[PDB]
């Protein structure tokens, strides 16, 4: 797959990729900006028989609590690597937040990240 | 948590939670459209702690391809699980095809899902 | 097209098109929540002549700026009209406000909104 | 407002804003991919009072029917124009296509367009 290791995106945010095989990966997320602090759990999957010329699609998982804080926010990843220098994977990200019913409608932020082996 | 076991979305699709534990949770999920067939591995996290009188953050990453097909596609869902019936699982989603340099524009749909106990 | 009039979605909210012609049209949206009171200018596009068996594709702006208030916030709506009874527009929304360069990150909201003729 | 003029985004579409004024713009959009070609109409709004030290949070929408040609297709743009060199208008976008009610869940793609004054 390639995504083994440490990743940045432009925030200076830390991914770390620490088991990847047969269309699952694990690691650690630690995230520069927002209600965080430390590393995060983080669980993902990819396309483990990318087409030809094509990028492999990903996507990932953090829900942001560790045992020294909790925003009651999850987090989630979509869009693919890119190989070929310069390797990157480029995303769009939901962060929701647990909120009450008559809050829902603002529960929900969307960006998105570019990550390299390089910290920018 | 509360998630473990069946759940229904709006389209007949099933996601099937097996395992819930210390935040993070694991299952499968088998899509009633699209280009997909039988069960897909599911692997997410949660909110292992919400904050009271609020729903509990979720998110899960789905990679469209079994031993069956290949969709080349990974899908994420961002929201909330609300307790007290009527209970649901509200949720945003990002699907991301792998494509090449001069497709990334055109890579990721996007739509909401909300799950139930009872398919409808 | 058929949307003329007023519209209220699933939060109470209330849209009025006072004017549609020429795949343009205009009028007022009024927000039953955050941070906003009376009306606010509407402009948006629609395709004015929709393939056969389909929706009308749709999407409308809205600065949350009135001579009363100001949010700093600009939202916009993208879906289709679907015709025949229940008739109903169905969106997804982006809300995006004016940021500092470190807090870009966290500028837009996403959500989802469905329009009908009779208010929930 | 400062957004009058020539736009162009990182696919070398070109955006015209031909008249902006009281909070709302308008002018011509023309996508560089995708199905389209030459101009399509294109209106918005902005936030004409934006505060100090923050951007001005934007909007805009097109819908792809020119008199050459209907994808049938409605795209919009929110996000927030960024003043002091380098300028840019920061987006992300969502393009909706009509469809039928079997088809709507694959009917909204999402993207983000950073616009710049000089053609990438
Ligand atoms: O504030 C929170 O609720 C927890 C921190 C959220 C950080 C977000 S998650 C998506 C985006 N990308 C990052 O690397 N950080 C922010
Ligand atoms: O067509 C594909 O690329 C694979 C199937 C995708 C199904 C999508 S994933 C999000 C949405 N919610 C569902 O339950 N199914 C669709
Ligand atoms: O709080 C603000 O910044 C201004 C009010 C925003 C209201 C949003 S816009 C999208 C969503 N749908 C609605 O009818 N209201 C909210
Ligand atoms: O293919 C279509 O349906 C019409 C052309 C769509 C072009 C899209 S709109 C958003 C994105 N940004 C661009 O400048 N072009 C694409």
């Amino acid at each position: 797959p390639g995504i083994l290791g440490t990743w940045y995106n432009q925030l200076g945010s830390v991914m770390v990729v620490t088991r990847a095989a047969n269309g699952g990966f694990v690691g650690t997320y630690e995230s520069a900006v927002g209600n965080a602090e430390k590393r995060y759990v983080m669980t993902g999957r990819y396309d483990s028989a990318p087409a030809d010329g094509t990028g492999t699609a990903v996507g990932w998982t953090v829900a942001y609590r560790n045992a020294h804080r909790n925003a009651h926010s999850v987090a989630t990843w979509s869009g693919q690597y890119v190989g070929g220098s310069q390797e990157r994977i480029v995303t769009q990200w939901l962060l929701s937040y647990g909120t009450t019913p008559a809050d829902q409608w603002k529960s929900t932020f969307l960006g998105h990240d570019e990550f390299t082996r390089v910290k920018p």
